[PDB]
C-alpha cells in the first residue's frame, strides 16, 4: 500500500462545527453525512424528521434493517440523543471497498445534538466500546468493520483547516492504512493509555519555548485524550490559566478584551495584515513508545485562532481564541489535529504525529512533529480517576 487515493479527500464540514464523511445505511443505500468523532463510540444516524435534517434514515426502506427491541438514552454535557437501537448494512462509499452489518442507532429524539447548517445528521463514534452506550456490549463501528472484513485495525485522520455562510473544510479519513502523501518528515507515536477514550499522556508544555513547570500530572488531570470531535484545545483549569497568561504575556502589545481570551469575542486586523508573530507557539511533548522519551507537537496561532468571517467586518480578518478550559481534563480537538496527520493504530495501542501536508502556517514558522527528547529518571504523568462504587461494582465477563 503506502497510497490510498480513493479515500483522500473524502472529509467535509463546516468550521467549528466538525468534519464528516458520507457514509451509507440500509439496503439499497441511502447516503447521509456523518460526524467523525473519535472522543466517543456509538453509531447513530438521525431517523426522524428533525427542523435542521433535510433527511434521515428511513428504516422502513431497508430490506436488510433488523431492530434491537432495545432503546438507548445519551445525556451529555452540551445536549442530549436518544433511539431505538437496530442493525443494518453500512457502507463508506469513499472509504474501503466493503460492506457491514453494523449496529445503528436510530436517533428518535434530540436535543442541541444537531446544528442548523453543519450538514451532517449522524455519528460516528470511532472510540473504544468501554464508553459505547447502553453499555460496552454494544459493539462499535470500527470494530465491527475489523472483525466482518480484513480492514487492518488502524485509522489516520488529516483535518485541514481553513461572508454569509462559515468557511468550507475539507480532509482525509484514510481506513485501514497509512497514506504517505499526507504528511511530511518523521512520524512520532505515543502509546494509547486506555482503550476507552484515545487517552494520551503529555509529559511538559511549553509557550514560547517556555515551561510551564508544572506537576505533569496536572496536564493529564484528569485525562488527556485526542478528539476529532472537539473544535477547541481544552486545557485543565490550571493549566489553561498558566497558558492563558503566558500567550496575553507574548502577545502583550494588543490589548484584547476579556471576551477574546474566553472565546466570547472576535478579535480582527486589516485584511492580511494579521501579526502572527506576536503570538508565541504551543508545544505539548508526548511520552514516546520509549520509557523516558518525548516527541513535541508544536502549533501555531494559525491552528488556535480560528477565522471567522463576520459580515459586517468583511474587509477586515477575525478570529476566535480556539483554547478554553476544561473540567474533564485535556482535549486535543481540531486546533491540535489541524497541524498534523494522525494515525489511530489500534493494532499496536498508539498514537501517531507527523506534520500534515495540509496545515497553515507563514514563511517564519510551521507546526512541527520533533523528538526524541529524553528525560533521566521520567515521573509517571497518568492521573488515576478515583473509582466510585458504581463504576467498581461493574462485572466484566
Ligand atoms: N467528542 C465529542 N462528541 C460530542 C462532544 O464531544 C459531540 C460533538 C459535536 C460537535 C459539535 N460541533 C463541533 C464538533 Cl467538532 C463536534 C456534536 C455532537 C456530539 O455528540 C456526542 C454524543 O456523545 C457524547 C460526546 C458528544
Ligand atoms: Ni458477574
Amino acid at each position: 500500500r503506502g497510497s490510498f487515493v480513493e479515500m483522500v479527500d473524502n472529509l467535509r464540514g463546516k468550521s467549528g462545527q466538525g468534519y464528516y464523511v458520507e457514509m451509507t445505511v440500509g439496503s439499497p443505500p441511502q447516503t447521509l453525512n456523518i460526524l467523525v468523532d473519535t472522543g466517543s463510540s456509538n453509531f447513530a444516524v438521525g431517523a426522524a424528521p428533525h427542523p435542521f435534517l433535510h433527511r434521515y434514515y428511513q428504516r422502513q426502506l431497508s430490506s436488510t434493517y433488523r431492530d434491537l427491541r432495545k432503546g438507548v438514552y445519551v445525556p451529555y454535557t452540551q445536549g442530549k440523543w436518544e433511539g431505538e437501537l437496530g442493525t443494518d448494512l453500512v457502507s463508506i462509499p469513499h472509504g474501503p471497498n466493503v460492506t457491514v452489518r453494523a449496529n445503528i442507532a436510530a436517533i428518535t429524539e434530540s436535543d442541541k445534538f444537531f446544528i442548523n447548517g453543519s450538514n451532517w445528521e449522524g455519528i460516528l463514534g470511532l472510540a473504544y466500546a468501554e464508553i459505547a452506550r447502553p453499555d460496552d456490549s454494544l459493539e462499535p463501528f470500527f470494530d465491527s468493520l475489523v472483525k466482518q472484513t480484513h480492514v487492518p485495525n488502524l485509522f489516520s485522520l488529516q483535518l485541514c483547516g481553513a461572508s454569509e455562510v462559515l468557511a468550507s473544510v475539507g480532509g482525509s479519513m484514510i481506513i485501514g492504512g497509512i497514506d504517505h502523501s499526507l504528511y511530511t518528515g518523521s512520524l512520532w507515536y505515543t502509546p494509547i493509555r486506555r482503550e476507552w477514550y484515545y487517552e494520551v499522556i503529555i509529559v511538559r508544555v511549553e509557550i514560547n519555548g517556555q515551561d510551564l513547570k508544572m506537576d505533569c500530572k496536572e496536564y493529564n488531570y484528569d485525562k488527556s485524550i485526542v478528539d476529532s470531535g472537539t473544535t477547541n484545545l481544552r486545557l485543565p483549569k490550571k493549566v489553561f490559566e498558566a497558558a492563558v497568561k503566558s500567550i496575553k504575556a507574548a502577545s502583550s502589545t494588543e490589548k484584547f478584551p476579556d471576551g477574546f481570551w474566553l472565546g466570547e469575542q472576535l478579535v480582527c486586523w486589516q485584511a492580511g495584515t494579521t501579526p502572527w508573530n506576536i503570538f508565541p507557539v504551543i508545544s505539548l511533548y508526548l511520552m514516546g513508545e520509549v520509557t523516558n522519551q518525548s516527541f513535541r507537537i508544536t502549533i501555531l496561532p494559525q491552528q488556535y485562532l480560528r477565522p471567522v468571517e463576520d459580515v459586517a467586518t468583511s474587509q477586515d480578518d477575525c478570529y476566535k481564541f480556539a483554547i478554553s478550559q476544561s473540567s474533564t481534563g485535556t482535549v486535543m480537538g481540531a486546533v491540535i489535529m489541524e497541524g498534523f496527520y494522525v494515525v489511530f493504530d489500534r493494532a499496536r495501542k498508539r498514537i501517531g504525529f507527523a506534520v500534515s501536508a495540509c496545515h497553515v502556517h507563514d514563511e517564519f514558522r510551521t507546526a512541527a512533529v520533533e523528538g526524541p527528547f529524553v528525560t533521566l529518571d521520567m515521573e509517571d504523568c497518568g492521573y488515576n480517576i478515583p473509582q466510585t462504587d458504581e463504576s467498581r461494582s461493574h462485572h466484566h465477563h
